[PDB]
């Protein structure tokens, strides 16, 4: 078991160029990979490439601010090629509550229970981008949890906004699930492939 070092997670660059080997029903089908292609774009690539394959997409992360001192949050975020700007969060409320705001702009979905667990969906699977830290607090971050194909979230979360050393890890990238009644392999040089699939 290796997990997928892009797709499931947040990352600095999110998925890199590179071309997918498809091996299945007697067939061979390479995929081309584009910079900063997004779950949804690689599903639509990968669904039906041989006979029988399905594959589905889907951005789906927890969210928590935490530590906000000296003033409050602002950031953009970009779902997709949607952006908006957020700004005087100080909690994982207000962050639900603003996504809510501009959930139809963005095209996702932002549920937070009464245990403070937000949970953000792009349901296609787009790629959501968090933005520079641009408010008053001089502390504080977002971290999120990814969840994979396998329905699982991320145990250790990654900052994707943080005060006064900037984030690194901003990018998430959602989950390609493949199904398939009949026997394939996915592979591709070096982590062109495993970077979507783990190995």
């Amino acid at each position: 078991g290796t997990v997928a070092s892009v797709a499931g997670t947040a990352t600095a660059s999110g998925i890199a160029s590179g071309t997918v080997n498809l091996v299945g029903g007697g067939q061979v089908k390479n995929i081309a990979i584009a910079a900063g292609d997004s779950a949804k774009a690689i599903a639509e690539k990968m669904d039906g490439a041989i006979p029988n394959l399905s594959a589905r997409a889907r951005t789906v992360f927890t969210a928590d601010v935490s530590g906000v001192t000296g003033g409050s949050l602002n950031f953009d975020v970009t779902v997709g090629s949607n952006t908006v700007s957020l700004a005087g969060v100080t909690s994982t409320q207000d962050l639900a509550d603003q996504l809510n705001s501009n959930s139809s702009k963005l095209g996702i979905t932002a549920s937070i229970n009464d245990k403070g667990v937000l949970t953000i969906t792009s349901a296609t699977g787009e790629n959501v981008k968090f933005g520079a830290q641009t408010g008053t607090a001089t502390a504080g971050q977002v971290a999120v949890k990814v969840q994979g194909s396998d329905g699982k979230f991320e145990a250790a979360a990654k900052n994707v906004v943080a005060a006064g050393t900037a984030a690194t890890t901003t990018i998430v990238t959602g989950y390609v699930q493949l199904n398939s009644p009949t026997a394939y392999s996915v592979s591709g040089t070096g982590t062109q492939a495993s970077q979507v699939f783990g190995n």
